[PDB]
């Protein structure tokens, strides 16, 4: 664990999508490197044995530092139930900005943590329209599958899919988008498939099909801490200090930077405060993370040098959350896996370009309710500014940029509504219907090729990097973290063999 007055080579900022692969590909260059994690590792078991607590009965170990248990779906038959908890530094952090609550994943593993695992390749029609900079050829015939083989992505047997209980959700999910011309698809995981059958089975502990995920899965998840970094930790090269928050990054004297961090209890109490110095420092403090710091110290006169690009081009990736109400024969079931497996994509269509995916709401019992999480592309971006009244970063997005978001969705879904004679739920989240005050994709803030340069570099800073989804402009088209553990792949690729 790093101590006060401590040079190290090489310090990985967070240890999410972007960290996993950065410190992957130094560690394998040789370079000892050091990650800095303000969240937990999640490889001790909780007071019932277990790492992590389930969605229908959730404990402290659910939020990072709050007094209430939170998600998306709000006290629905039982499902998402606002229960006080004593503050701990859990998994699961709704960072509320003004406009906005963005979930985001705290611990050895990121956002791999908590996510649904869906791996997904964008396009690449759209991918070369929003990144026209990065050479296309290179990501799709190396950088995107070295990704998804890294990830340990795998489909679901489709027959087994077929017949089983636990995805009739989504098999009514894609009988309604069918019927209305709408295309649906697979969506690839990182959750073990074959461990699910046997879950199904009841030959092992039920995880995806036991009322788990969005505050980490005991078993079948294949979070970064089981692939990407538990390589990185097998060279022997790899440390990991955990419970350490950066809070300040400035060139030191002579050479390299001074990384100021707080170390805090598991309470969130800061215990002590260490400055140590790195010849080399990667930003994958995550889209609000990186740009949070980043924003900071340009203000605050640390990195006054940094490009004015950065803190720009914040987005959501459209995300916006809805559900409507199926008639009795269309019934979603009573035992939902928590992991989706299917989307509707009509990404093509100019009128309403959406990806959906239908998503589960595994209440236990029959709801009748289809649940979706659209990504929209949505053309409304935002800024992160710091606060000199309060001293934080603020974020400009404003609830009413989703708007256009909400109109391409309503597409789809009216007419789905219109053809199978169905409303909206309007009880899923304040009798409000469309789910538009939260995103799981934060995307954007220090823009590849604008705030940096082409590879991640800040310029301005030699020996200053950012492989996170700050790097992304707002929106991708599709679940976001191949994406960035692609383009991490490709910026650690060059960064290493030139400048290291
Ligand atoms: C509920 C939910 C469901 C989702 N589902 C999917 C899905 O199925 N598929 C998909 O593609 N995407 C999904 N996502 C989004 C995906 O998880 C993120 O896009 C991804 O994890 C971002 O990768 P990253 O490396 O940019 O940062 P993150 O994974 O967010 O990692 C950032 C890390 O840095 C740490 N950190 C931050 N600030 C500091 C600091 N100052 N000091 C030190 N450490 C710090 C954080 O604790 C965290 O561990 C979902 C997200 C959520 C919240």
């Amino acid at each position: 664990t790093l101590a006060d007055g401590d040079r190290v080579p090489a310090l990985v900022i967070g240890s999410g999508y972007g960290g996993a692969v950065a410190a992957l590909r130094l560690t394998q260059a040789g370079i000892p490197t050091q990650i800095v994690e303000m969240g937990r590792s999640w490889d001790t078991p909780g007071s019932d044995g277990k790492i992590f607590c389930g969605m229908l009965n959730p404990d402290k170990r659910s939020m990072w530092l709050a007094d209430k248990t939170d998600q998306p779906v709000s006290n629905f038959m039982g499902f998402g139930i606002n229960k006080s908890i004593d503050r701990y530094v859990g998994v699961l952090d709704s960072e509320r900005f003004s406009g906005i609550k963005v979930y985001q994943g705290r611990g050895v593993g990121g956002g791999s943590l908590v996510n649904g695992g869906m791996a997904v390749t964008p396009k690449r029609n759209y991918f070369e329209e929003i990144l026209p900079s990065v050479d296309s050829n290179e990501m799709y015939n190396k950088y995107f599958p070295r990704a998804n083989t890294g990830l340990g992505v795998n489909n679901i047997d489709q027959a087994w899919f077929e017949s089983t209980e636990w995805y009739k959700f989504a098999r009514t999910g894609r009988k309604t988008a069918q019927r209305s011309g709408f295309t649906t698809a697979f969506v690839p995981n990182v959750y073990d498939f074959e461990y699910m059958k046997k879950e199904a089975a009841g030959q092992v502990t039920k995880s995806g099909l036991g009322g788990e995920v969005i505050y980490g899965n005991n078993a079948g998840k294949k979070s970064l801490d089981k692939t990407y970094l538990a390589q990185a930790a097998a060279t022997g090269k790899l440390t990991i200090t955990t419970l350490h928050r950066v809070t300040k990054v400035a060139p030191a004297t002579g050479s390299g930077y001074s990384v100021t961090m707080e170390q805090i209890d598991e309470q969130g109490n800061v215990v002590a405060t260490k400055v140590v110095t790195a010849d080399r420092v990667f930003f994958a403090a995550g889209s609000v993370g990186t740009s949070k710091l980043l924003v900071s110290m340009k203000a605050q006169g640390h990195l006054p040098n940094l490009s004015s690009q950065v803190g720009e081009g914040w987005g959501n990736n459209g995300n916006i959350m809805v559900g409507r109400a199926n008639h009795m024969w269309d019934a979603t079931g009573s035992k939902q896996a928590t992991i989706p497996t299917m989307g509707i994509d009509n990404w093509a269509d100019p009128t309403a370009p959406i990806f959906a995916e239908i998503a589960p709401l595994p209440a236990g019992l029959e709801t009748y309710v289809s649940l979706y999480l659209a990504i929209t592309k949505n053309p409304e971006r935002a800024r992160f500014q710091f606060n000199s009244g309060t001293g934080k970063v603020d974020l400009t997005w404003a609830q009413s940029q989703n708007q256009k978001g909400i109109d391409m969705a309503k597409k789809v879904f009216d007419k789905i509504n219109q053809k199978e004679g169905t409303i909206y739920r309007t009880d899923l989240f304040y009798y409000k219907t469309w789910g538009d005050d939260f995103t799981y994709h934060p995307l954007g803030g220090v823009l590849l090729n604008k705030a940096t340069d082409n590879f991640g570099r800040l310029p301005e800073y030699p020996g200053l990097y950012v492989v996170d989804g700050s790097l992304v402009p707002g929106n991708v088209g599709v679940n976001p973290f191949v994406t960035i553990t692609a383009l991490a792949e490709r910026n650690m690729d060059k960064i290493i063999s030139s400048d290291i």
